[PDB]
């Protein structure tokens, strides 16, 4: 039935409008403390921000900033956070809130360089002997293992909170091969990778939402949302076949603007959802 709407849009050829529908129906909220100057450089691109309702916020005394969403799909029975690829001077608060969250997985999307340009810094230690402190968020981040696929790499960390000596391991799930330009041709390596993350217990309600980025944490990051939360809510709902993708995402959109950011991320989104519920 989704297959029928694919195939129609398709031959349609209505992606775009039907993407401008989306970008035209969607929530606006104020994003009062993203814009406060004094949070300038804790945003990656000054034309993505939290809306102030659903923004997370650090505990420590200073300043509780950081470019990051709570998205809390109710109904599909799941929260997300969606942030952005952490910047030189935002990786301790990256950490503080996956500590704070109380997060078991990390989900990133991008390779740190793509096209020669930065899309995120290197937040966390590539050398089992080489650990990250972060001296303002007192933490400590160790590489205790890491499992290089041809497609994706787990990297096993360990998050130390160095003012109380307690650790957590946290499961960092890192898509490697996203295409330089345009999605990917087939959704195969991507829903085996969303399926790998939920086989690990990440997604697990006893352990506080994954943390999801990409660069701006919208485009690729509201993709790997939007597939996993459809997929939830055909296996909960009475009817599979009610669910209306554009809907999840409006719902969606209310918790973090811009989410899918092209008309290919769109169709792409459409086409894993299919695919992996067949899967199932
Ligand atoms: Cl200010
Ligand atoms: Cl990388
Ligand atoms: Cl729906
Ligand atoms: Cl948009």
């Amino acid at each position: 039935e989704m297959e029928k709407e694919f195939e129609q849009i398709d031959k349609s050829g209505s992606w775009a409008a039907i993407y401008q529908d989306i970008r035209h129906e969607a929530s606006d909220f104020p994003c009062r403390v993203a814009k406060l100057p004094k949070n300038k450089n804790r945003n990656r691109y000054r034309d993505v921000s939290p809306f102030d309702h659903s923004r997370i916020k650090l505990h420590q005394e200073d300043n509780d900033y950081i470019n990051a969403s709570l998205i809390k799909m109710e109904e599909a029975q799941r929260s997300y956070i969606l942030t952005q690829g952490p910047l030189p001077n935002t990786c301790g608060h990256f950490w503080e809130m996956v500590w704070e969250q109380k997060s078991r997985g990390v989900v990133m999307l991008n390779r740190v360089m793509e096209k020669g340009s930065l899309k995120c810094a290197q937040y966390w230690p590539q050398k089992e002997e080489k650990e990250m402190i972060f001296e303002d968020t007192n933490l400590k981040l160790t590489l205790i293992s890491e499992d290089i696929k041809s497609y994706y790499t787990v990297r096993q960390l360990e998050l130390e909170n160095l003012t109380t000596q307690e650790t957590r391991e946290i499961l960092h799930f890192h898509y490697t091969t996203w295409p330089d330009f345009g999605v990917p041709e087939s959704p195969a390596s991507f829903l085996n990778f969303l399926f790998k993350v939920r086989e690990s217990g990440s997604l697990s309600p006893e352990h506080g939402p994954v943390v999801v980025h990409c660069s701006a944490g919208i485009g690729r990051s509201g993709t790997y949302c939007l597939a996993d939360t459809c997929l939830l809510l055909m296996d909960k709902r009475k009817d599979p076949s009610s669910v209306d993708i554009k809907k999840v995402l409006l719902e969606m959109r209310k918790f973090r603007m811009g989410l899918i950011q092209t008309a290919d991320q769109l169709r792409f989104s459409y086409l894993a959802v299919i695919e992996g519920a067949k899967f199932i």
